[PDB]
C-alpha cells in the first residue's frame, strides 16, 4: 500500500501535532492508519555522530532544500561566520518564503516538534472563548488541555536551579529589567526534560540545550512527538509511517472515499516513484501551510470542487514580532545561555495592546549584552492563500504593512522597559537597514482552514464527508501564546468526536 500504492482505511497527511494525535486515537480505535510524511525519520547518526546539527555547526541537515545555511534569526551578526554552502537536502527546518513573509516549519517525522523551543503553554480561557466562540470551553479546559499536557510530557523548571544557574542569567536579566518597569514574568512549561537539563549543566549527561541546539533539532532532552504521541501510535499495532512521501493531489473517488497522488523522493530530492493511495477516512495534518495548500489546489484544479470560499482564508502569524534591547555594561546576559526559553513577560489582557513575550536565548557563546524577545501580539490583520495555477503553488497574499499593529503593540511594551531602564533597542540584528522589529517572519503560522469557517466545529471539511483537517490551519490566526498545546488539545477533542460519530 505504502510500498506500491493501494487502499488503507485511514490516511493521515503529515506527522506534526494534529496528525500525531489523530493517528494515536485512530489506532487505539482499531482503525488501520497510514501516515504520509514528506520529510525524514530523524534517527540516523550523521557525519559528526549526531542525528542533528547544532546552531554553531550547521550543515545540510539544518535546511530543507537550500544551498546555503542561515543564521538563527537575531544572531546573524555572530553566527554568519559559521554559515556554509550546502547541498540541497531533505533537512529538518524549512524557511518557506512568500512575497512579504517567511514562515519557518519543521520537515520530518514529528513536524515542528523536532525544531521548536518546546514551550508548552495553554491559552488564556477568556481569549480562547473570544477566538472560538462556537467551541465548548469547559470541555477544553476540564478534559482536553489536561490530556494534551500529560501526553506531551509537559514539565516545569526547578525554580532554585533556575535562580542559580549561569545558563539562565539571560532570563534573570530581562526579568529584572522588566521588574523596573512594573512588568511581571511567568515561567513557561516545556517538553524539554528540565531534570535532564540540570544534569547537562552538572556535566553528567550529553548536552543539547546547553550545547546550542534547538532549531535544527535536539540530540537529547526534548520530547518531540516521535517519542510521545507517534511512539504510542506505532505501539497500537495499527499505524505505520511512510517517510519521504509528499501528497500532491486529493480527489474524491466515485463511491465517496479519497484518492491521493503521492511522490516518493530520496533525500537529494530525486523523484523515485509516484503512487496512488486511497482510503475511506482522510485526515490532513500537513500544517497551516501544507493543509491549506492541498485544499486550495484541490478546489481550484477541480478535484474537490465543492470546497467553500473560506478555504485559504484567515491566516495570521500569531502576531509574531522579534526585537532586541542593548543592556547596560553592568547587565551582561552571559556567554552560556540555555537554548530553551524558560521565562516570558505576560502583558496579555486581550486588548489590542496585548503582548506575551518570551525571553529568548542567543547562541553566540560570547558576551553580547543583547536581550532578545519573541513577542506574540493581537493584530486583527489576516492573509489569504491564493492558488497559482501557473506554478501549482498556494501563494500567501500578506503584506508587511499588515504587521504594523503587531509592531506597534510590541514597541509600546518594550518602549516602557527602555524608558524605565535608560536602554535602547538594537537596530542591526536583522539586516543592514536600521530595523529594531523583525516583522516578516513567522514560527507559528495559524489559519487557512479555519474551524467553523472552512470546516465544521470539529474540523470536518465543509462540502465533504470523511474528510478532516486536524492542525494549525484550524486556528483563526492567533492564540495569544505558543500554539502547539492548543493544536494538540483541539486535535484530541476533534478526533474523539469524529471517531464516535463518523467512524
Ligand atoms: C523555530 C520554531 C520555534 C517554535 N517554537 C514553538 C514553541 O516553543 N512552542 C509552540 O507552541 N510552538 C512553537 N513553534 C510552532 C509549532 O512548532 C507549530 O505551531 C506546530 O508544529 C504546528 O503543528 P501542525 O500539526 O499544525 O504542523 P507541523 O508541526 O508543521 O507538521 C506538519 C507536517 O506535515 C508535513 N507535510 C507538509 N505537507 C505535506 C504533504 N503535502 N505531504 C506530506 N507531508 C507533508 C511536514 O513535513 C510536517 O512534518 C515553533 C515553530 C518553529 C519553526
Amino acid at each position: 500500500s505504502a510500498d506500491n500504492g493501494g487502499y488503507v482505511p485511514a490516511v493521515v497527511i503529515g506527522t506534526g501535532y494534529g496528525a500525531a494525535v489523530s493517528a494515536l486515537r485512530l489506532g487505539e480505535a482499531g482503525v488501520q492508519t497510514l501516515m504520509l510524511e514528506m520529510g525524514q525519520l530523524w534517527n540516523q547518526p550523521g557525519p559528526d555522530g549526531n542525528i542533528f546539527c547544532g546552531m554553531l555547526n550547521p550543515d545540510k541537515r539544518s535546511s530543507w532544500f537550500k544551498n546555503r545555511t542561515e543564521a538563527p534569526l537575531g544572531s546573524f551578526l555572530w553566527l554568519d561566520v559559521v554559515n556554509r554552502n550546502i547541498d540541497p537536502y531533505a533537512g529538518v527546518l524549512d524557511r518557506v518564503n512568500y512575497d512579504q513573509m517567511s514562515v519557518y516549519v519543521g520537515r520530518g517525522v514529528g513536524g515542528g516538534s523536532l525544531v521548536n523551543g518546546g514551550m508548552a503553554v495553554e491559552p488564556k480561557r477568556s481569549y480562547f472563548e473570544e477566538i472560538l466562540p462556537r467551541v465548548d470551553s469547559s470541555e477544553m479546559y476540564d478534559r482536553y488541555f489536561p490530556r494534551a499536557n500529560s501526553m506531551l510530557r509537559v514539565n516545569h523548571i526547578d525554580t532554585k536551579w533556575f535562580e542559580d544557574t549561569e545558563w539562565y542569567k539571560f532570563a534573570r536579566v530581562s526579568r529584572e529589567q522588566a521588574g523596573k518597569a512594573g512588568l511581571g514574568t511567568v515561567f513557561v512549561p516545556n517538553v524539554y526534560d528540565f531534570g535532564y537539563m540540570q544534569r547537562e549543566a552538572a556535566g553528567e549527561v550529553p548536552k543539547s540545550a546547553l550545547a546550542t541546539e534547538v532549531i535544527y533539532g535536539n540530540n537529547h532532552g526534548k520530547q518531540s512527538l516521535d517519542k510521545t504521541y507517534l511512539a504510542a501510535a506505532l505501539g497500537t499495532g495499527k499505524v505505520t509511517i511512510q517517510t519521504l512521501h509528499q501528497v500532491k493531489t486529493i480527489r474524491q473517488t466515485k463511491d465517496g472515499g479519497y484518492a491521493l497522488t503521492v511522490e516518493q523522493k530520496d533525500t537529494d530530492g530525486k523523484l523515485l516513484a509516484t503512487k496512488e493511495i486511497s482510503c475511506r477516512y482522510l485526515f490532513l495534518g500537513a500544517g497551516s501551510l501544507g493543509s491549506t495548500e492541498l485544499l486550495v489546489r484541490a478546489r481550484d484544479t477541480g478535484t474537490l470542487p465543492n470546497l467553500n470560499s473560506e478555504v485559504g482564508a484567515g491566516w495570521g502569524p500569531n502576531g509574531n514580532i522579534m526585537t532586541a534591547r542593548a543592556n547596560h555594561m553592568w547587565n551582561p546576559t552571559g556567554a552560556h545561555q540555555s537554548s530553551i526559553p524558560a521565562l516570558g513577560i505576560d502583558a496579555w489582557d486581550n486588548s489590542d495592546s496585548s503582548v506575551f513575550a518570551q525571553i529568548a536565548p542567543m547562541p553566540a557563546g560570547l558576551e553580547t549584552w543583547v536581550s532578545l524577545y519573541l513577542a506574540i501580539t493581537k493584530n486583527p490583520q489576516r492573509g489569504t492563500f491564493v492558488y497559482d495555477a501557473a506554478t501549482d503553488r498556494a501563494k500567501l497574499n500578506w503584506t508587511r504593512d499588515q504587521n504594523a499593529p503587531a509592531v506597534n503593540a510590541a514597541k509600546a511594551l518594550f518602549d516602557r522597559i527602555n524608558k524605565a531602564n535608560g536602554t535602547i533597542y538594537r537596530y542591526d540584528l536583522f539586516g543592514t537597514q536600521l530595523k529594531a522589529f523583525a516583522d516578516d517572519f513567522c514560527y507559528q503560522p495559524l489559519g487557512g482552514c479555519v474551524l467553523g469557517k472552512a470546516t465544521d466545529d470539529y474540523g470536518r471539511v465543509a462540502g465533504y464527508k470523511n474528510l478532516y483537517v486536524t492542525d494549525g490551519s484550524l486556528i483563526p490566526g492567533s492564540v495569544g501564546v505558543n500554539p502547539f498545546v492548543t493544536i494538540t488539545a483541539l486535535a484530541e477533542r476533534n478526533v474523539e468526536r469524529i471517531i464516535k460519530q463518523d467512524v
